[PDB]
C-alpha cells in the first residue's frame, strides 16, 4: 500500500503522534438541527448551528488531531480550531429518499474536491451508503460515483475518506436484531468492494461490525453473538481491507465506545484511530440551548474534556498506527 | 356558565352527539418535521408535510367530531375533513426560547380570530406556557395577553380553547421525577387562574395533573403519587374550574391514555373529552415516509382506526357532556 508524499502528509497532519487518527467528528447538520430543535420546540438559528460548531472546535480540538466538518455551517468553527488540528471536509449531500431503497450518492453543489482544498482541508470525506446484496445495477452507479471522487483526490493529492454507511434494501432499522444478523456481512463485504485500486480511498471510515448491544456479556437482552463470534468478527473485518481504516461511534455512549475499542484491539482488529463525534459532545447540546454560549464552554472544558481524554488513553492502548499498513511511493 | 348561542353552536359543530369533544388534533409543525426527518437524515418536504396531515383528516375525521389543524400546512387537511366533523385553527407561534425562563406568548404574524373565522374555524386554540409559581411581571404579561385574544373571540363569537401546557423556570425536563412532583400544583392552580371571566375562555384544553407513569401500579419504576393521591388529584383539577375542559394526549401510549381516561373518571374528574393526537397517529409517520402515500392510508385505515374507535368506546364510558356545565344566555 503505497502514497504519494503529498497524501502522506496530509494524513500526518490529521494523525496524532503517534501515528493514529484521533479525531473529532461534527459534519452534522439536519441531525443538529433537530437534537436543538427539541429544547425549544422551534428551529435553531443558522448562528446557533455555526456557534455551538465553535465552541466544540475551539474548546475540544486541542484534545483531537484533527476535526471533520461540514461546509454549510462548520467553516467558522473551522477557522476557530487548534493550530496542531488537522481539518477534514465532507463532500456529501445528507441523507437519502426514505421511499426509496437505492440511497444514492451526491455530492454538495457548490464544491469540488479542489474547492475543499482550497477552503483548506487536508483530507475529504464522502459519505455512501452501500448494501453489498442490494441491486447491481444501483451498485454500479455507487461504484462508479465513488471512482470519480477517487480520481479527482488522486489529481488534486489530497487523502481521500470514504465513509461506508451498511443498510439492507429490506430492513428498515439498523438498531433491530434482523440487522444485527446481517451487519457482519454488510460491513466486511462493503470494505473489500472498495478495497479495490480503482476507487483511489486512502483511509475507509466504517461501523464496527457488530452492534455491540446484542453481543454477549454486554447484552442486556437478546444475544446475537457470543464473544467469540464477535471477535471473529473483527478479524474478518481486519482482513478485509489493507487500507487504513477508522471507527465511527454512531452516536452509542462514550462508556460503550471504549469498551468496543477495548474490545476490538483484544480481538485482534488494528484499527487506525477513530472519528469520534456524538460519544464526545453530545451533551453539550441541551446546556448550549438552555443555558447558553458560556454554559456549554464550561460544558465542553469539564464532562467534554473527561470524555475526549478517556478517549485518548483508550486510543493508546488500543490503536494500531496507519504508518505500518502504508509507505511512500 | 353563559355561553352565547352562536358560541354553543360552533361548540357542538366540534363535539359529537353526546355533546362530547372526541377531537383529533395534528397542529404539529417543527416537531413533525422533525418526526419526518429522522427516516431519511434529511427535511421532508412542505409538500410532504401537507401531504400526510391531508391522509390523517381524511381518514381519521369520519370518527372524530373535529380536527385541530395550523394554518402553516394544516389549510388543504381542513377542506379534506369529513363532513360532520368541526375545525379547529391554532391562533400560537409554536415553541420557546429555550435560554430564558418567560416563555411569552405571540400569535402567528398573518392571522387575527377574524380572519381564522374566515379560513373556516369553528374554533380557535391557543397554546401558552404557564409556571404559576414564575415571575409575576412575566405572568401580568401572559394575562395580559389571553384577555386580548379573549376579547377578538367575544367579537367575532367563536369559542376559544386555551390550551395550558405547565413548566417549572427553574426543571428542564417535565418528565422528570422532579417535575412530577409539582405538576399537580401547576396544573390544578394554572386552571383556577384562567377560569376567571375576564380571559374570555371557552373551553380549557388541559394536562392531566399526574405523571402517569409515577402512579403507583402504573410505575414501573420511582413511585411519586399513591393511587389515591393521584385519584385527589383529578378530583382537584375537578374542583380548579367550572369551564368545560379536555386532555391532551402528551404523546403516551394509546393504550396508557386509554387508561388514563378510565382513571380520571372512575376518580371523579368530570372532562368533557379530548384533543387526541399523537397517541391517535403516531405510527402513521415512519410509514408515510418509508412506504408512501396509499401504505399510509392503509395504515390509518387499519391500526389508526384501531387506536380512534377504541378511544371512542372509552370516552362513552368515561367523558362527561359540556353541556352539563353550560347553558344559552
Ligand atoms: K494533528
Ligand atoms: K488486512
Ligand atoms: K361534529
Ligand atoms: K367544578
Amino acid at each position: 500500500m503505497i502514497l504519494s508524499q503529498q497524501k502522506y502528509n496530509y494524513l500526518a497532519k490529521v494523525s496524532d503522534s503517534n501515528g493514529v487518527i484521533s479525531a473529532l467528528a461534527f459534519d452534522q447538520r439536519g441531525a443538529l438541527k433537530c437534537l436543538m430543535a427539541q429544547y425549544q420546540m422551534k428551529e435553531p438559528t443558522v448562528a446557533q448551528m455555526e456557534e455551538l460548531k465553535v465552541l466544540v472546535s475551539e474548546e475540544l480540538t486541542p484534545y483531537a488531531s484533527s476535526i471533520l466538518l461540514d461546509p454549510e455551517y462548520g467553516l467558522p468553527a473551522a477557522q476557530a480550531r487548534d493550530r496542531e488540528a488537522g481539518l477534514l471536509l465532507a463532500y456529501e449531500k445528507t441523507g437519502y429518499d426514505a421511499n426509496t431503497t437505492s440511497r444514492l450518492p451526491d455530492c454538495l453543489v457548490d464544491w469540488s474536491i479542489k474547492r475543499l482544498k482550497e477552503a483548506g482541508a487536508d483530507a475529504v470525506k464522502f459519505l455512501l451508503y452501500y448494501d453489498v446484496d442490494g441491486d447491481p445495477q444501483v451498485n454500479v452507479q455507487k461504484q462508479a460515483y465513488i471512482e470519480r471522487i477517487g480520481s479527482e483526490c488522486q489529481a488534486e493529492d489530497i487523502p481521500f475518506f470514504l465513509e461506508i454507511l451498511t443498510y439492507d434494501e429490506t430492513i428498515s432499522n439498523n438498531s433491530s436484531v434482523e440487522f444485527a444478523k446481517v451487519k457482519v456481512h454488510k460491513v466486511n463485504d462493503a470494505m473489500k468492494v472498495f478495497s479495490a485500486e480503482r476507487f483511489g480511498i486512502d483511509v475507509l471510515k466504517v461501523e464496527v461490525p457488530v452492534n455491540m448491544v446484542y453481543v454477549e456479556g454486554f447484552a442486556e437482552g437478546e444475544v446475537v453473538y457470543s464473544k467469540e463470534e464477535a471477535a471473529q468478527a473483527f478479524r474478518e473485518q481486519e482482513a478485509s481491507t489493507d487500507l487504513p481504516y477508522i471507527y465511527l461511534s454512531a452516536g452509542v455512549s462514550a462508556e460503550l465506545f471504549q469498551e468496543t475499542l477495548v474490545f476490538a484491539h483484544k480481538a485482534g482488529a488494528k484499527f487506525n484511530g477513530v472519528l469520534c463525534g456524538r460519544a464526545t459532545w453530545a451533551g453539550s447540546v441541551q446546556v448550549y440551548m438552555e443555558e447558553g454560549k458560556e454554559a456549554a464552554r464550561q460544558w465542553l472544558r469539564t464532562s467534554g474534556l473527561q470524555n475526549i481524554n478517556e478517549l485518548n488513553k483508550v486510543l493508546k492502548t488500543t490503536a494500531s498506527p496507519w504508518t505500518e499498513k502504508v509507505s511512500v511511493g
